[PDB]
């Protein structure tokens, strides 16, 4: 009765009221009236076209009001995703993930995946990298056996760990074909990066599309993950990673902004038509068999290479609290040229395979 | 990729998510051109109707929420739009209409009708009223009149009645997605701007706000150019001349003006809305055919809906002759109604539309 198209039109109208009467916790609950409504369009009735309107309509209308691109909605937003996701529980040390929104319209190798396994083989360090759909499924490992239920057997023994988001966050599941639909930006599309499930993360690297997002997005991100010391990182040539070309603006929560440029890390600039993605397999081959196998050094001028050892460079001086950049790439060459960070990746995998 | 598509709708959405938006008065035109082709040609259950009625939902909120819609030049593209898909009347070649946009909150008596019917009576007057059912109620069926019949009943018929789904296929359309929306969209505001016959040279077009009524002044003025047109809005919030408190007129007169109507300017008493309010169409009907146009009450009863027909119907003879003499409208409006001319001009225009 209360989780109705009557209730979410309630909250919609709140929406076109001049000024806007919807907060930030209207916004948490209106999200759980729309999951509630998208698990019960499974036809094409009329019913589901009712709801499917009234659903455009509010993402539309909070779009143009501008209100998901502030820090309390996005964090209410991430809260009412969560609440439909499976979340890790650990028994209660530098524990990090790299990820970012995507929606820059570039086609960049998956550097967060690899740069987190490279990270994961230098002493100290622990990462969890939570991402979206693939690349270290095609390396023979099943990520379905990879949830909720299994995370914490794998905690202990794995220096690195990988989480495939849809096998967690079935909220997102159900907005996925509205989405599709709608074809424009909504503030799901900023969430990715806030629905980690495991909370011992206390350190991340978390790309944005735009600059103009990003000082809203860094306080979504400290009032998502309050312990967690971040980087938010735009590149200057619109891209959610720490770019190969031009500079990176970074944004540091520290419970403050600095520039990244790839002649600080001693490394020359790459174009993105050079990093390209080749897809997962061709990515995973790529990562396993020129990067990891230690075919490439610092040096060497190969563009995925040096896209690889400079996000790791940043992974190493957010977990040790500097910015000595060079320092990074010493212990990123270290962790691939050691055989470390094809271990780790090794270990993560056989402990995944015999569960 | 085709022009009338998906692709092309979801490009016209992304203007209006723009700072500032960026979509032109002529681009809400070819948007709303691509919607109706779309709505048109929806496959019953495809997951095509479903996206499709997403992007279409995404569009008209995203319209509201801009604002663009309220303003003169969208709202008259936008009504340009919507006629494309419409039949318009051919006729050989003073005529009135009257009819407001809705939306006002209120349930008073159909004034509109009763005072276009009421006008019918007066020597000198023709009374095309088009609305979006009281007639109906009357023994006619109103689906019989459209763009094919309404030139065989133009020539002997003092007042005719258009119901504007038998004309607006456009609107037809987006009739199913305006009820799932539940919220006011660019459509709430045309129905007025889509009279079917261009020979009208003069209408009373009500406006539910005092803030809309001036973009649509204009908007008026573009859709229908070289029309004598009052624009009116009654302070209680009324699309209509209202029976209580003071209505403003916006004076389209092709030769910026405005001024201030009360009952007291007619000879007549205020009448709260509560004593003017509709009994539905089946009741609305009976008043007016076996009460008011039988001559049960005169100007003096002080009886409300009997005074509100009155006003409204000097309205439009004032309009209709180039004065503002209120007064000299109320003695021919009752002329009208006690002479039996009103009752005679509806009872020819139901036996018309009968034998068809
Ligand atoms: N579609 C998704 C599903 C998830 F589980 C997590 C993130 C996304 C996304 O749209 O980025």
């Amino acid at each position: 009765h209360h989780m109705s198209e009557a209730t979410l039109l309630s909250y919609t109208k709140k929406l076109l009221a001049s000024p806007p009467q919807l907060s930030s916790t209207d916004l948490h609950d209106a999200l759980l009236v729309i999951l509630s409504l998208l698990q019960k369009c499974d036809t094409n009735s009329d019913e589901s076209l009712s709801i499917y309107t009234k659903v455009s309509s509010f993402l539309t209308a909070l779009r143009v009001t501008k209100l998901d691109h502030k820090a309390e909605y996005i964090a209410e937003a991430a809260k009412a995703v969560l609440r439909h996701s499976d979340l890790v529980d650990l028994p209660l040390p530098v524990i990090l993930d790299i990820v970012g929104t995507g929606g820059d319209g570039q086609n960049t190798f998956n550097v967060s995946t690899s740069a987190a396994i490279v990270a994961s083989g230098i002493q100290g360090l622990k990462i969890c990298k939570h991402g979206n759909k693939d690349l270290i499924g095609t390396l023979g490992c099943d990520m379905f056996k990879v949830n909720s239920s299994t995370v914490p057997k794998l905690w202990p023994d794995n220096t690195f760990m990988f989480l495939l988001a849809p096998f967690f966050h079935h909220g997102m599941g159900h907005v996925s074909k509205i989405r599709k639909f709608l074809g424009i930006p909504t503030v799901f599309n900023v969430l990715g990066p806030l629905l980690h499930p495991v909370s011992h993360v206390n350190k991340r690297i978390l790309g944005v599309y735009s600059k103009e997002l990003a000082p809203e997005y860094a306080k979504a991100a400290a009032l998502v993950y309050p312990g967690s010391e971040t980087f938010i990182v735009w590149g200057h040539v619109g891209l959610d990673e720490v770019s190969p070309i031009g500079k990176t603006t970074v944004w540091h929560i520290d419970p403050k902004t600095f520039q990244l440029e790839p002649s600080m890390f001693g490394l020359e600039e790459h174009e993105l038509s050079k990093c390209a993605s080749y897809g997962p397999k061709e990515n995973a081959r790529i990562l396993k068999e020129e990067v990891l196998s230690g075919k490439y050094h610092l040096g060497d001028n190969n563009p995925i290479y040096d896209y690889i050892l400079m996000n790791t460079a940043v992974l190493y001086c957010l977990s040790q609290g500097h910015q000595n950049w060079k320092e990074g790439i010493i212990k990123a060459e270290e962790s691939i040229h050691s055989g470390n960070a094809l271990r780790s990746l090794e270990h993560f995998i056989d402990s995944v395979s015999s569960l």
